[PDB]
């Protein structure tokens, strides 16, 4: 990988791997997911930041201070065969004192046609008392110039789906899936749950006839608190709905306090 | 990756990645685990076998059978750190009537110097009756010619760690982690749990504290049942000493044996 010619922005290539795909032969969202998370650090490190998935300056690791997802969009067209070549650019910019936001833009290698589209919400919090915080000048003059100034989006749509507003699920759930515990391979180096297991544990709840006979083409997923190493998830689904749309819910399985709520849109194969 | 000059094994060299690391800011047994099996794809494909994870043969195909692990033995010296360049060197040799063993030797692409090496014991099963088959003569002859023909072995030494015999754990186990299901990321292209999986879940029940002041040194793994996607795990522990443990995986109702295995981790 590098960053382009201008600096504004960096590409990297991934060769599909045989463990990496699903029962169609092609890569699953999870590892779409992973390979968006690589690129993104890969991203971080080439400019000098942090490479925990925090992206911090020395400014921010004196305060304690770090980047949390709040919100990952992410559209497929078409995944990658097993033993593809997918080229993934990614850039980022600011949202004045909101946070920051990361995007991506997917091509096939051979052909350069677009197969899929990202964005990601992202705010600044600090890292012991879980308070978020609007982000100062001095931490914003540290990224700004690592980031396009004139506004340029994964997507630019009027009423693009990346914006929606997510409602919370009603009991009772029309599927569900109950006692879902992370594994060590579910954590990243810092031993907190990667934010793909979410998308993974949401994704369970999905009954398997549906993934049998559709495609996942779009998945936003809005994240409230993290789960602990030592917690336990339920993960709700209820239709909305040629295409099928579910409402999502992920919350602890004792006190049903919420963890992520998100939305996710299926054609048929 | 690329066949070796002879044609009779297979190299192929990795960056390891942010999300395939622990704790240590190096790669995890498991992400070695797939990347072994990620070459065993690549060298069954270059040669014309199927890439599923069974390297069947027309022949092996019309009759239904496939290739399964029946043993995986891994030695790590050194795990590599992210960003860095592993090479895997990997070939298979038949063993006689009894299956397979393919081989592997992990190297660090800067220095050269083996940072590891495993190897696996293979057997033939009908895929549907799930009835092992002592190999045949007409299958025999499809894979000779893809094997080296002298003994070329990643564990030389005589009465070595990969070939002992591993007992049953007695209840009650020291430590246990229990329900563990797998999710689809789990599965395999043919909705098959990864063997993988059932090395996080042998970990699973190790005491984090074990975890965080020691390095595994050595996994040995025996496979009797698979996991179906819809099975629930016990997974068991007991200390039998450098630390060893002596592991077991069961079907949470029943108790019936899934696998069993040591690991071997040395402090710090
Ligand atoms: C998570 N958002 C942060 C904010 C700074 N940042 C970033 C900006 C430009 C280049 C590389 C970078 F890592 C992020 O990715
Ligand atoms: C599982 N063991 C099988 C037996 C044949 N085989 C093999 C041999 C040489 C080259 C490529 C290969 F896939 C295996 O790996």
């Amino acid at each position: 990988g590098s960053l382009t010619e201008d600096g504004l922005s960096y590409k990297e290539k991934f060769v599909v791997r045989s463990y990496e795909v699903g029962s169609n032969k092609t890569a699953t969202v999870e590892t779409i997911a992973n390979l968006l998370q690589e690129v993104g650090c890969n991203h971080a490190q080439s400019v000098g930041f942090s490479t925990d998935g925090f992206a911090t300056t020395t400014t921010m690791r004196k305060l304690h201070l770090i980047w949390v997802t709040a919100r990952m969009h992410i559209e497929i067209y078409k995944y990658p065969a097993w033993g593809d070549v997918v080229e993934i650019e990614t850039w980022c910019q600011s949202e004045g004192r909101i946070g920051t936001r990361r995007d991506w833009i997917l091509k096939d290698s051979v052909t350069g046609e677009v197969t899929g589209r990202a964005t990601s919400k992202w705010v600044m919090m600090n890292q012991d008392t879980r308070r978020l915080q609007k982000v100062s000048d001095d931490v914003r003059d540290e990224y700004l110039v690592f980031c396009p100034q004139e506004p340029r989006l994964a997507f630019p749509e009027e009423n693009n789906r990346s914006l929606k507003k997510i409602p919370k699920l009603e009991d009772p759930a029309q599927y569900s899936m109950i006692g879902l515990k992370p594994r060590r391979a579910d954590l990243d180096m810092n031993q907190h749950v990667n934010n793909v297991t979410y998308i993974g544990w949401v994704l369970e709840s999905i009954p398997q006839e549906i993934v049998d006979t559709h495609e996942l083409q779009v998945i936003t997923l809005d994240y409230r608190r993290e789960c602990q190493q030592d917690d336990v998830v339920d993960s709700l689904t209820t239709t909305t709905s040629n295409d099928s749309q579910f409402l999502h819910l992920l919350r602890l399985s004792g006190d049903g306090q919420e963890i992520n709520r998100g939305t996710t849109l299926w054609r048929k194969k």
